[PDB]
């Protein structure tokens, strides 16, 4: 039998560097995980052990730090040619700047072939990226040749920015004509890579006739046997095999995001090209793997402009900024406001996935808020007055509650007002009524949250047993201030974007911001 | 004595084609007015009648219609390079798209020199930016030379986006070495054509000594000698006569703005360089001038590409934005506060002037919204949605109102609530609570405004004494709708941008947009 290793990452969201188990900044330097390189480093070991060895990327490489912010793509192409990677499928992601964002820094650098067969360019972008990403491509392997056909979510047009001049035709029936090319060409070893989500990764692997193995992404979907080496709890087996409408054993594998795991399934093929065993596990990047020294030394110098970038004016306040801890753990304040507005402004415009596209309610914790910015002079803010305001090197993840675990979420916010303690809630798509005369725990008179998705959008009262989704530090996220109910009863908890790179691009884009004390929060 | 004719403009703020009479969209086509064909025909005739002609543009080409979103500065280069423009000072629109989008349309294109003796570039782009704009020049005119030294407003950094690389210095202290220059030269007539104000205009006549014109902008300052022939109010006489610190009479002039009038001023100079006599007025570009045909066959030639932007997509909603005139006309209605919004932020982004900087006050004639727009599909919102939204022609104007002239608007807007008419109000930066079973003039029960020059930026209510600068159509600034009380007692008014224009850049800019109903106004 010829054996095959396919060693793949998915939804790396611009994690180049090595990042802490919850993929925010790395703070304790001896506990980081992932980055490039140390993938490097696990990348070179097997391939000097194993023969026939391929290095996939399945999309979402854009979009997540300040890496992606400063060089916009050219650090991905840069960096995955320094790993030597085989091919990568185009994500939702890889449209975030546009198609002039994707063709520049991407497109033209790479030095492995991009590829989607789902995606049909029109009109004069048609022969502009003519060629620049490909349905297949035939790859030699050791002495043999593996096809590999690429996908992308058809959500893409809803979740970035790709142009009218980009059609996305469903994944099955855009598939199916490729790998019959690859079977006329006599390949007989068929790799789907691609990015639409696990869901629809197992109805490829069913119903796409000729594809021997589904590597997927988008959806951050981790899979694992045996019992798993951090707090990722996994959604099935590695590999988690499908069997296809003409009874093939179709491995379907992801591995979960941020680079902080290296896919690794190992693949044995007969003389014509059935799979006839497969096994792996991803394998954790943890700090027991070295950071490859001479990746590291390219980070390193990289890095210099993004220092650099730490003093560039970003856009200008016309008001002063109340980050003091006065304000922001007893009342509302608009530094809590621009937070959120931030916050909720950067997921609409780059959503991970359509279930979190429409989040327009935030929560805050005060303590969170750590300096104010005045704005003499010029009010020009920079990246260094931001790290001063939210210096704890965190993300704003995306989490769903049932009104029940939000109403105790916003109880926990004043059980013990006056103690001058963290846990007080700054807001964006709520108003909140206060009346603190009353009992700890019956202190919320009014909670109304605004209903985007319906006839006439606007604030509503809470329902105990409806779900809603809601934005807010990974640190609260994971029951940190006493929040534990909100650890403890979300149904799903998705990990977002790097929190200053969040509030800095937000200023970039609006240019003058404002914010201003509004009644989002009031006491009766 | 040798005579030179003077023609100048300034403050044309994008309005490349002709308007109606307030600098709106033309809508009777034969009563439109300014646009460069028509400014050319003036100053080829003019031309053709006096020996020494100089044409001067005092700043702010840049910026206030689509001309400027579509093109960026390049229909600038081009049509003053059609009308041979002889110098140009530059002005704080002018870095409205930053140091390159000021570079590379106008400064490498321009085939006339781009004056400022008052900005010090440092750092990189100081030998990137060198000798494209100039302290001054010597021009020949006829058998004789002018020298031209230009200055540009210190409140530039306050208003645009010039970058932390450049320096605006006092204009009197850095205009007189170079003045001082141009004598040792030997030029004995010096124009200091700047971008500063009516009010530095007079300092810089009286204290830069050598100087015998100015030629000034920024303030949007009408003179005129005589019965004025439209709406505009002059300041003062034309030109404005200022003795100098050294006992010379120094003309100084401007032209109000938007291309309505040709600056026309002759002098007569001794031959020490002595200004003997100064006389002229401005001319109203109406339409007793035809529009040349060899200028508006390019303007017709470069409007496809403004008319194919019609179809472009601007950015997405995720929210249906509510224009019906059954909520617009009755109640807060969530394209309202999105046209507000909207408002608000171009001004604060583009301001004209540091007097209306931090305006965050907007009010909106219902009547003045007239179509919804749907999500589906794939929430693309275009021009064209928006012309069907905003089809009036109209701009976004400055006014400066005493507090019980805006309760009065408040009241007019629901005097006679109920019988479906167009002056319901819809607000951004205000809170308002209508008690609709009180008398007519007596049903405004509560009204507070955003305060962003303050301790703790807030909503306060409203004081009768007080004055507040507010944002609104220039069809409510007029009077429009029965609201007679803001054309009677309003404080100041200046023009503003064209509406569709500064819509749809918003939306632009934020990419996705979610307004909704929250709160602003309310019924008890
Ligand atoms: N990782 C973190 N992210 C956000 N806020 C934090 C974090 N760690 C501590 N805080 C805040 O700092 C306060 C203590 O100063 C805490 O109550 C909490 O509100
Ligand atoms: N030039 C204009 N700008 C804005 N709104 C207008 C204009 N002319 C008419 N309207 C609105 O149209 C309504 C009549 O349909 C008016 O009550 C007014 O609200
Ligand atoms: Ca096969
Ligand atoms: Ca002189
Ligand atoms: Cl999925
Ligand atoms: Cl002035
Ligand atoms: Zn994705
Ligand atoms: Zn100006």
């Amino acid at each position: 039998p010829w054996e095959l290793t396919i060693l793949h990452t998915n939804d790396v969201h611009s994690r180049l560097e090595q990042t802490s188990e919850d993929s925010s900044k790395c703070v304790d330097a001896s506990r980081c995980m992932g980055g490039v390189a140390r993938l490097f480093t696990k990348v070179q070991q097997i391939r000097r052990a194993e023969p026939n060895v391929l290095l996939l990327d399945a999309g979402d490489q854009y979009q997540g730090t300040i890496w992606f912010t400063v060089y916009k793509g050219a650090e991905v192409a840069h960096f995955m040619n320094a790993l030597r990677y085989d091919a990568m499928a185009l994500g939702n992601h890889e449209f975030d700047n546009g198609v002039e964002g994707l063709i520049e820094p991407l497109l033209k650098e790479a030095k492995f072939p991009i590829l989607s067969a789902n995606i049909k360019a029109k009109g004069p972008l048609a022969s502009q990226i003519s060629g620049l990403y490909l349905p297949y491509k035939v790859l030699p392997v050791g002495d043999e040749v593996v096809g590999i056909v690429g996908y992308t979510s058809k959500e893409t047009p809803f979740l970035s920015n790709p142009g009218t001049n980009l059609v996305f035709e469903d994944e099955i029936t855009a598939l199916q004509p490729e790998v019959d090319k690859l079977k006329t060409l006599n390949v007989n070893k068929i790799i789907a890579l691609g990015h639409s989500g696990f869901e629809m990764d197992k109805l490829i692997a069913q119903k796409v006739r000729g594809v021997d193995v589904v590597v997927g992404g988008h959806s951050n979907t981790f899979l694992y046997t045996g019992n798993p080496p951090s707090k990722e709890v996994p959604a099935g087996k590695y590999p988690f095999i499908v069997t296809s409408d003409d009874g093939r054993k179709v491995p379907v594998v992801q591995a979960y995001a941020f680079g902080k795991y290296l896919g690794y399934l190992k693949i044995e093929f007969d003389e014509r090209g059935n799979v006839i065993s497969s096994h792996g596990n991803p394998i954790l990047l943890d700090s027991s793997i070295p950071e490859d020294p001479s990746i590291k030394a390219d980070i390193n110098k990289w890095r210099i402009k993004l220092d650099d970038y730490s003093t560039q004016e970003l856009g200008k306040t016309i008001v002063y900024l109340d980050g003091s801890s006065q304000s922001c753990r007893f009342r509302e304040c608009n530094m809590g406001n621009l937070i959120c507005d931030a916050m909720i402004n950067n997921n609409l415009r780059h959503a991970d996935e359509m279930f979190w596209n429409h989040v327009s309610m935030c929560i805050l914790n005060g303590g969170g808020i750590r300096s104010p910015i005045d704005e003499r002079n010029d009010g020009t803010i920079t990246w260094e007055n931001l790290a001063a305001v939210l210096p704890f090197g965190g993300t704003f993840d995306l989490v769903q509650l049932k009104g029940s675990t939000l109403k105790k979420a916003f109880e926990h916010s004043v059980h013990r007002y006056g103690q001058s303690t963290g846990e007080f809630l700054q807001v964006g798509g709520i108003h909140v009524v206060y009346d603190l005369s009353r009992k700890p725990g019956d202190r919320v008179v009014k909670l109304d949250v605004l209903c985007t998705a319906c006839a006439v959008p606007s604030y509503d009262p809470l329902k105990m047993d409806e779900v809603y989704k809601v934005i807010l530090p990974n640190f609260l996220a994971n029951g940190g201030d006493g929040f534990q109910m909100i650890k403890d009863e979300l149904l799903r908890h998705d990990s977002g974007d790097q929190d200053i790179n969040v509030v800095s691009t937000y200023i970039s884009k609006m240019k003058v911001i404002y914010p201003a004390v509004e009644g989002r929060i009031k006491f009766s």
